C-alpha cells in the first residue's frame, strides 16, 4: 500500500537516465506512467523532488517522458481535494528558462504551459568550532537505553568479566568508559551529518538547550524513556531523517554492492540496499535512525510578513511574472516584428499569457485587489500593440477570453489603456459608413478582416456592468452609435456576411442633448439624461416595424437589428420606460412572425436571432400550419421517395431548422407561458395540444429527420419535441 511503491519510478528512472538499448525506454515508460495511476493518491513527494532536480537540470527531448509525467499529472495528480503549486511554480521558472532558446517542436512543450492553469557524492568538509559536544552527549542518552535493554536482562554491574557473575567490561557509567573500548559508540553518527553539511543543510540551535531533561545500581543510576509513541514530520524532519538512515544503511550497502562487483555479477537473492528498501527490514534500523533524530531535534534545536503577489502569493506571481515578461518582452519586439528564440519565446509566451489560467476572470477576480486591475489592463494593451499586426500568432479568440475577464469591469484610473483601445477602434468603428480601403488600422489585409468584427461583437462585451467611464458617447461612442444609425439600410460594403456581426450592444446612450451640450459634457453624460438617448435610439423602431415586406428573403437583417435595441436587451431605461420592454419588444416578436415564417427567406439569412401571450398564439398556429406544410410533405415523400439529395433532403433540414429555432424560441420562456396557459385554461391547452400532435406525428421518427438532424447538431441530433410533448401533456 505504502511500503516500496514509489521508488520503482526511482527505479525505471535510474534505469531511463543510462537506457543504452533502444526499444526498452520506451517500455519502461508505461510502467511509470500506469503504475502512479492505479491505486494510490499522495505518492508524489519523494519522488519528484528527482524529477524537480531534473527539469531544473535540463529539457532534454529524449527525456519528453520527464514533461509527460507533469504533463498528465496536471489532470490526474489533482485527486479530490485540490492543492498547491509552490513546488510546482518552481519548476514552472525552470522551464522557461529551458524554453528560451528554441521553442518550435510542439509535440514535447505543450506539457509545461498548463501546469498553472488548473491546480550521493561528498568531497571536504569544514566542519565548524560547535559541533564537538553532540557526540559527548550522546552516551548520556543513549546508555539510559542500552541499560533498559539490558537490566531487563541478568546483566548488572560486578567487579571483573565473567560468565557466571554475567558482567561484562561496557557496564560503567557513562562517563567513565575505559580507553580499551571507546569508538564502539561514536563511530555511526558524524558520517551521516556529511551529507547535510557539506551540501549545505543546516544544523541550527536555539538558546534553549535542555529540553528533555523534563521531558522524560551504582550512582543511583535508573533509565529515563523518552517516549515513542508521539511523532510528527515535514519536509525538514523528512529530508534530515531520510538523509541519515540513508548515510548508514546505504554506506553498508555499497559495501554489499563492491563485494558484488569483486564477484563479477552474481545473480542471488538475499541483498537489498537503503535507497529502495522495502520498510520489513526496516524496524530495528529505524528504532535507532529516529531515535537519534529524537535526540537532536527537541533537545532545543531548530532546522530550518506582507504576503505581496511577487514577494509571497503564489495565486499572484503566475499573474505578475508572466505580464511583467510579457510587457517587457514582445511589446518591445513588436519593433521586431514589423521589418532564434525571439519568435519561439514570442509564440510561447502569446499562449502562456492568454491562457495562463483558462479562467481568465477566475486568475483575476479575487486573486487580489488591484493585481487583477493591472494585468487585465497589461494584457489588453499588449494586445492593442499587435492587434494591427499580421503575424501568424492568432489570438482573435483568445482576445474574447481576455476581454471576459474585464466583467469578471474595475476602476479604470490606474490607467487609460481601455480607452487608448476605444480609440484604437474608434478609427473604424462605425463600420458601414467607414467600410472601405481605409477600415481598421487603415488595411488591405493586416487588420481588416473577418476577426475584427468578432472581436467587436465578443471582445467588446461589458455584460456584468458598463461602470467604465463612458465620457465618449457624446463623442466616441456616438460616432459609431450615430454613423451607423444615419439610415436603416446598414449599408455595407463587400464581403459583408454578417452586419449584425458588430455586435448586439447599443441602448439608450451606452442629434443628442449629451453631444448637443458639447462644451458642457466635453458631467452632463447621455446616459444621465434617459429622454434624450430613449427618443433618438427609439423613434427608428417604429421605422423598422414599418418596414417590412411580403416576400421575407428580402427583408433579412429587418428584425435582427431591431431587435437589439428593440426588446428588454436596452437595459438602459427599461424599467424606468416601459416602452422598450413592453411594445418595442412586442413588435420585435411579431415581426418575425411575418417574416421568418414565409418559405421565400431562407432559414440562412436568418438563422441565429437569439433574441408574448398575445404573440403566443400567433406563433401556435403559425408554426402548427407550419408542421402541417412539414407532415403534408412527410405524406408527399413517403408517396414515391423521390430522389431525396436534390431538395427533399434540404427541405426536410430547412423545415426542421425553421421548426427548431421556433421552438426553442418557444422553450426559453414561452413554452413555460404555454404550459401555465394549459394548465388553466382548456382552451389553450388544447391548442397548444393540437399543434404540438401534427408536429409530433410527422416528427415521430424518419431516418431522413435522423440525418438532417444530424447534420443540423454537427453544424449548430434532432430538437425534443418529446419533451416539448412531455411538457405540454404535464401542463394539459
Amino acid at each position: 500500500c505504502g511500503q516500496l511503491r514509489p521508488s520503482m519510478m526511482q527505479h525505471l528512472l535510474r534505469r531511463l537516465v543510462f537506457d543504452v538499448p533502444l526499444l526498452n525506454e520506451h517500455a519502461k515508460m508505461p510502467l511509470k506512467l500506469l503504475t502512479n495511476h492505479y491505486e494510490r493518491c499522495w505518492k508524489y513527494y519523494c519522488l519528484p523532488g528527482g524529477w524537480g532536480n531534473f527539469g531544473a537540470a535540463s529539457e532534454e527531448e529524449l527525456h519528453l517522458s520527464r514533461k509527460l509525467f507533469w504533463g498528465i499529472f496536471d489532470a490526474l495528480s489533482q485527486k479530490k481535494y485540490e492543492q498547491e503549486l509552490f513546488k510546482l511554480a518552481l519548476p514552472c521558472l525552470s522551464a522557461v528558462a529551458g524554453a528560451l532558446p528554441p521553442d518550435y517542436m510542439e509535440s514535447n512543450y505543450v506539457s509545461m504551459m498548463e501546469k498553472q492553469s488548473s491546480m550521493v557524492d561528498t568531497s571536504n568538509i569544514t566542519i565548524p568550532e560547535k559541533l564537538e559536544y553532540f557526540i559527548n552527549k550522546y552516551a548520556e542518552h543513549s546508555h539510559d537505553k542500552w541499560s533498559m535493554d539490558k537490566l531487563a536482562n541478568g546483566w548488572i554491574y560486578g567487579e571483573i568479566y565473567s560468565d557466571s557473575s554475567k558482567i561484562q567490561p561496557l557496564m560503567k557509567p557513562y562517563k567513565l568508559l575505559s580507553e580499551k573500548e571507546k569508538e564502539i559508540y561514536r563511530w555511526p553518527i558524524k558520517e551521516s551529518l556529511k551529507t547535510m553539511l557539506a551540501w549545505g543543510w543546516r544544523i541550527e540551535r536555539t538558546r534553549e538547550g535542555d529540553s528533555m531533561a523534563l521531558y522524560n545500581a551504582a550512582h543511583g543510576y535508573s533509565p529515563r524513556a523518552i517516549d515513542m509513541s508521539n511523532v510528527t514530520l515535514s519536509r525538514d524532519l523528512h529530508a534530515m531523517a531520510e538523509m541519515m538512515a540513508e548515510n548508514y544503511h546505504n554506506i553498508w550497502a555499497k559495501k554489499k554492492k563492491l563485494e558484488l562487483e569483486s564477484k563479477g555479477g552474481g545473480n542471488h537473492p538475499l541483498l537489498v540496499p537503503y535507497d529502495t528498501l522495502t520498510a520489513k527490514e526496516k524496524a530495528k534500523d529505524r528504532e535507532k535512525a529516529q531515535d537519534i533524530f529524537k535526540f537532536l531535534q527537541i533537545s532545543g534545536y531548530v532546522v530550518s510578513l506582507s504576503a505581496a503577489s511577487r514577494p509571497l502569493c503564489t495565486g499572484g506571481h503566475a499573474s505578475n511574472k508572466e505580464k511583467e515578461m510579457v510587457t517587457s518582452l514582445f511589446c518591445k519586439l513588436g519593433v521586431l516584428v514589423r521589418h532564434l528564440g525571439q519568435t519561439l519565446d514570442a509564440r510561447t509566451v502569446m499562449k502562456t499569457g492568454l491562457d495562463s489560467v483558462k479562467s481568465a476572470l477566475r486568475a483575476f477576480l479575487d486573486n487580489a485587489a488591484e493585481d487583477l486591475e493591472k494585468t487585465m489592463e497589461n494584457l489588453k494593451q499588449g494586445q492593442f500593440t499587435h492587434t494591427r499586426s499580421q503575424p501568424k500568432g492568432v489570438t482573435q479568440i483568445i482576445n474574447y477570453t481576455t476581454v471576459a475577464l474585464l466583467p469578471m469591469l474595475d476602476k479604470h484610473n490606474v490607467y487609460s489603456i481601455y480607452n487608448t483601445r476605444s480609440s484604437r477602434e474608434r478609427a473604424a468603428l462605425s463600420l458601414p459608413a467607414n467600410v472601405e480601403d481605409v477600415c481598421p488600422n487603415i488595411p488591405s489585409l493586416e487588420k481588416l478582416m473577418t476577426e475584427i468584427i468578432e472581436l467587436a461583437e465578443s471582445g467588446i462585451r461589458y455584460t456584468q456592468m458598463p461602470y467604465m467611464m463612458e465620457v465618449v458617447l457624446p463623442m466616441l461612442c456616438s460616432y459609431m452609435s450615430r454613423w451607423w444609425e444615419h439610415g436603416p439600410e446598414n449599408h455595407p460594403e463587400r464581403a459583408e456576411m454578417c452586419c449584425t456581426a458588430l455586435n448586439s450592444e447599443h441602448m439608450n446612450t451606452l442629434k443628442i442633448i449629451y453631444n448637443n451640450l458639447g462644451i458642457d459634457e466635453g458631467f452632463s453624460q447621455p446616459i444621465i439624461n434617459k429622454v434624450k438617448p430613449q427618443l433618438l435610439k427609439t423613434h427608428f423602431l417604429p421605422l423598422m416595424e414599418k418596414l417590412k415586406k411580403k416576400a421575407a428573403m428580402v427583408v433579412s437583417e429587418e428584425d435582427h437589428l431591431k431587435a437589439e435595441a428593440r426588446g428588454d436587451m436596452s437595459e438602459a431605461e427599461l424599467l424606468i420606460l416601459d416602452e422598450f420592454t413592453t411594445l418595442a419588444r412586442d413588435l420585435y416578436a411579431f415581426y418575425p412572425l411575418l417574416i421568418r415564417f414565409v418559405d421565400y427567406n431562407r432559414a440562412k439569412w436568418l438563422k441565429e436571432p437569439n433574441p408574448y401571450w398575445s404573440k403566443s398564439h400567433n406563433f401556435k398556429r403559425e408554426e402548427q400550419n407550419f408542421v402541417v406544410q412539414n407532415e403534408i410533405n412527410n405524406m408527399s415523400f413517403l408517396i414515391t421517395d423521390t430522389k431525396s439529395k436534390m431538395s427533399k433532403a434540404a427541405i426536410s433540414d430547412q423545415e426542421r431548422k425553421k421548426m427548431k429555432r421556433k421552438g426553442d424560441r418557444y422553450s426559453m420562456q414561452t413554452s413555460l407561458i404555454v404550459a401555465a396557459l394549459k394548465r388553466l385554461l382548456p382552451i389553450g391547452l388544447n391548442i397548444c395540444a393540437p399543434g404540438d400532435q401534427e408536429l409530433i406525428a410527422l416528427a415521430k421518427n424518419r431516418f431522413s429527420l435522423k440525418d438532417t438532424e444530424e447534420e443540423v447538431r454537427d453544424i449548430i441530433l434532432g430538437i425534443a419535441n418529446v419533451l416539448f410533448h412531455l411538457e405540454q401533456k404535464s401542463k394539459y
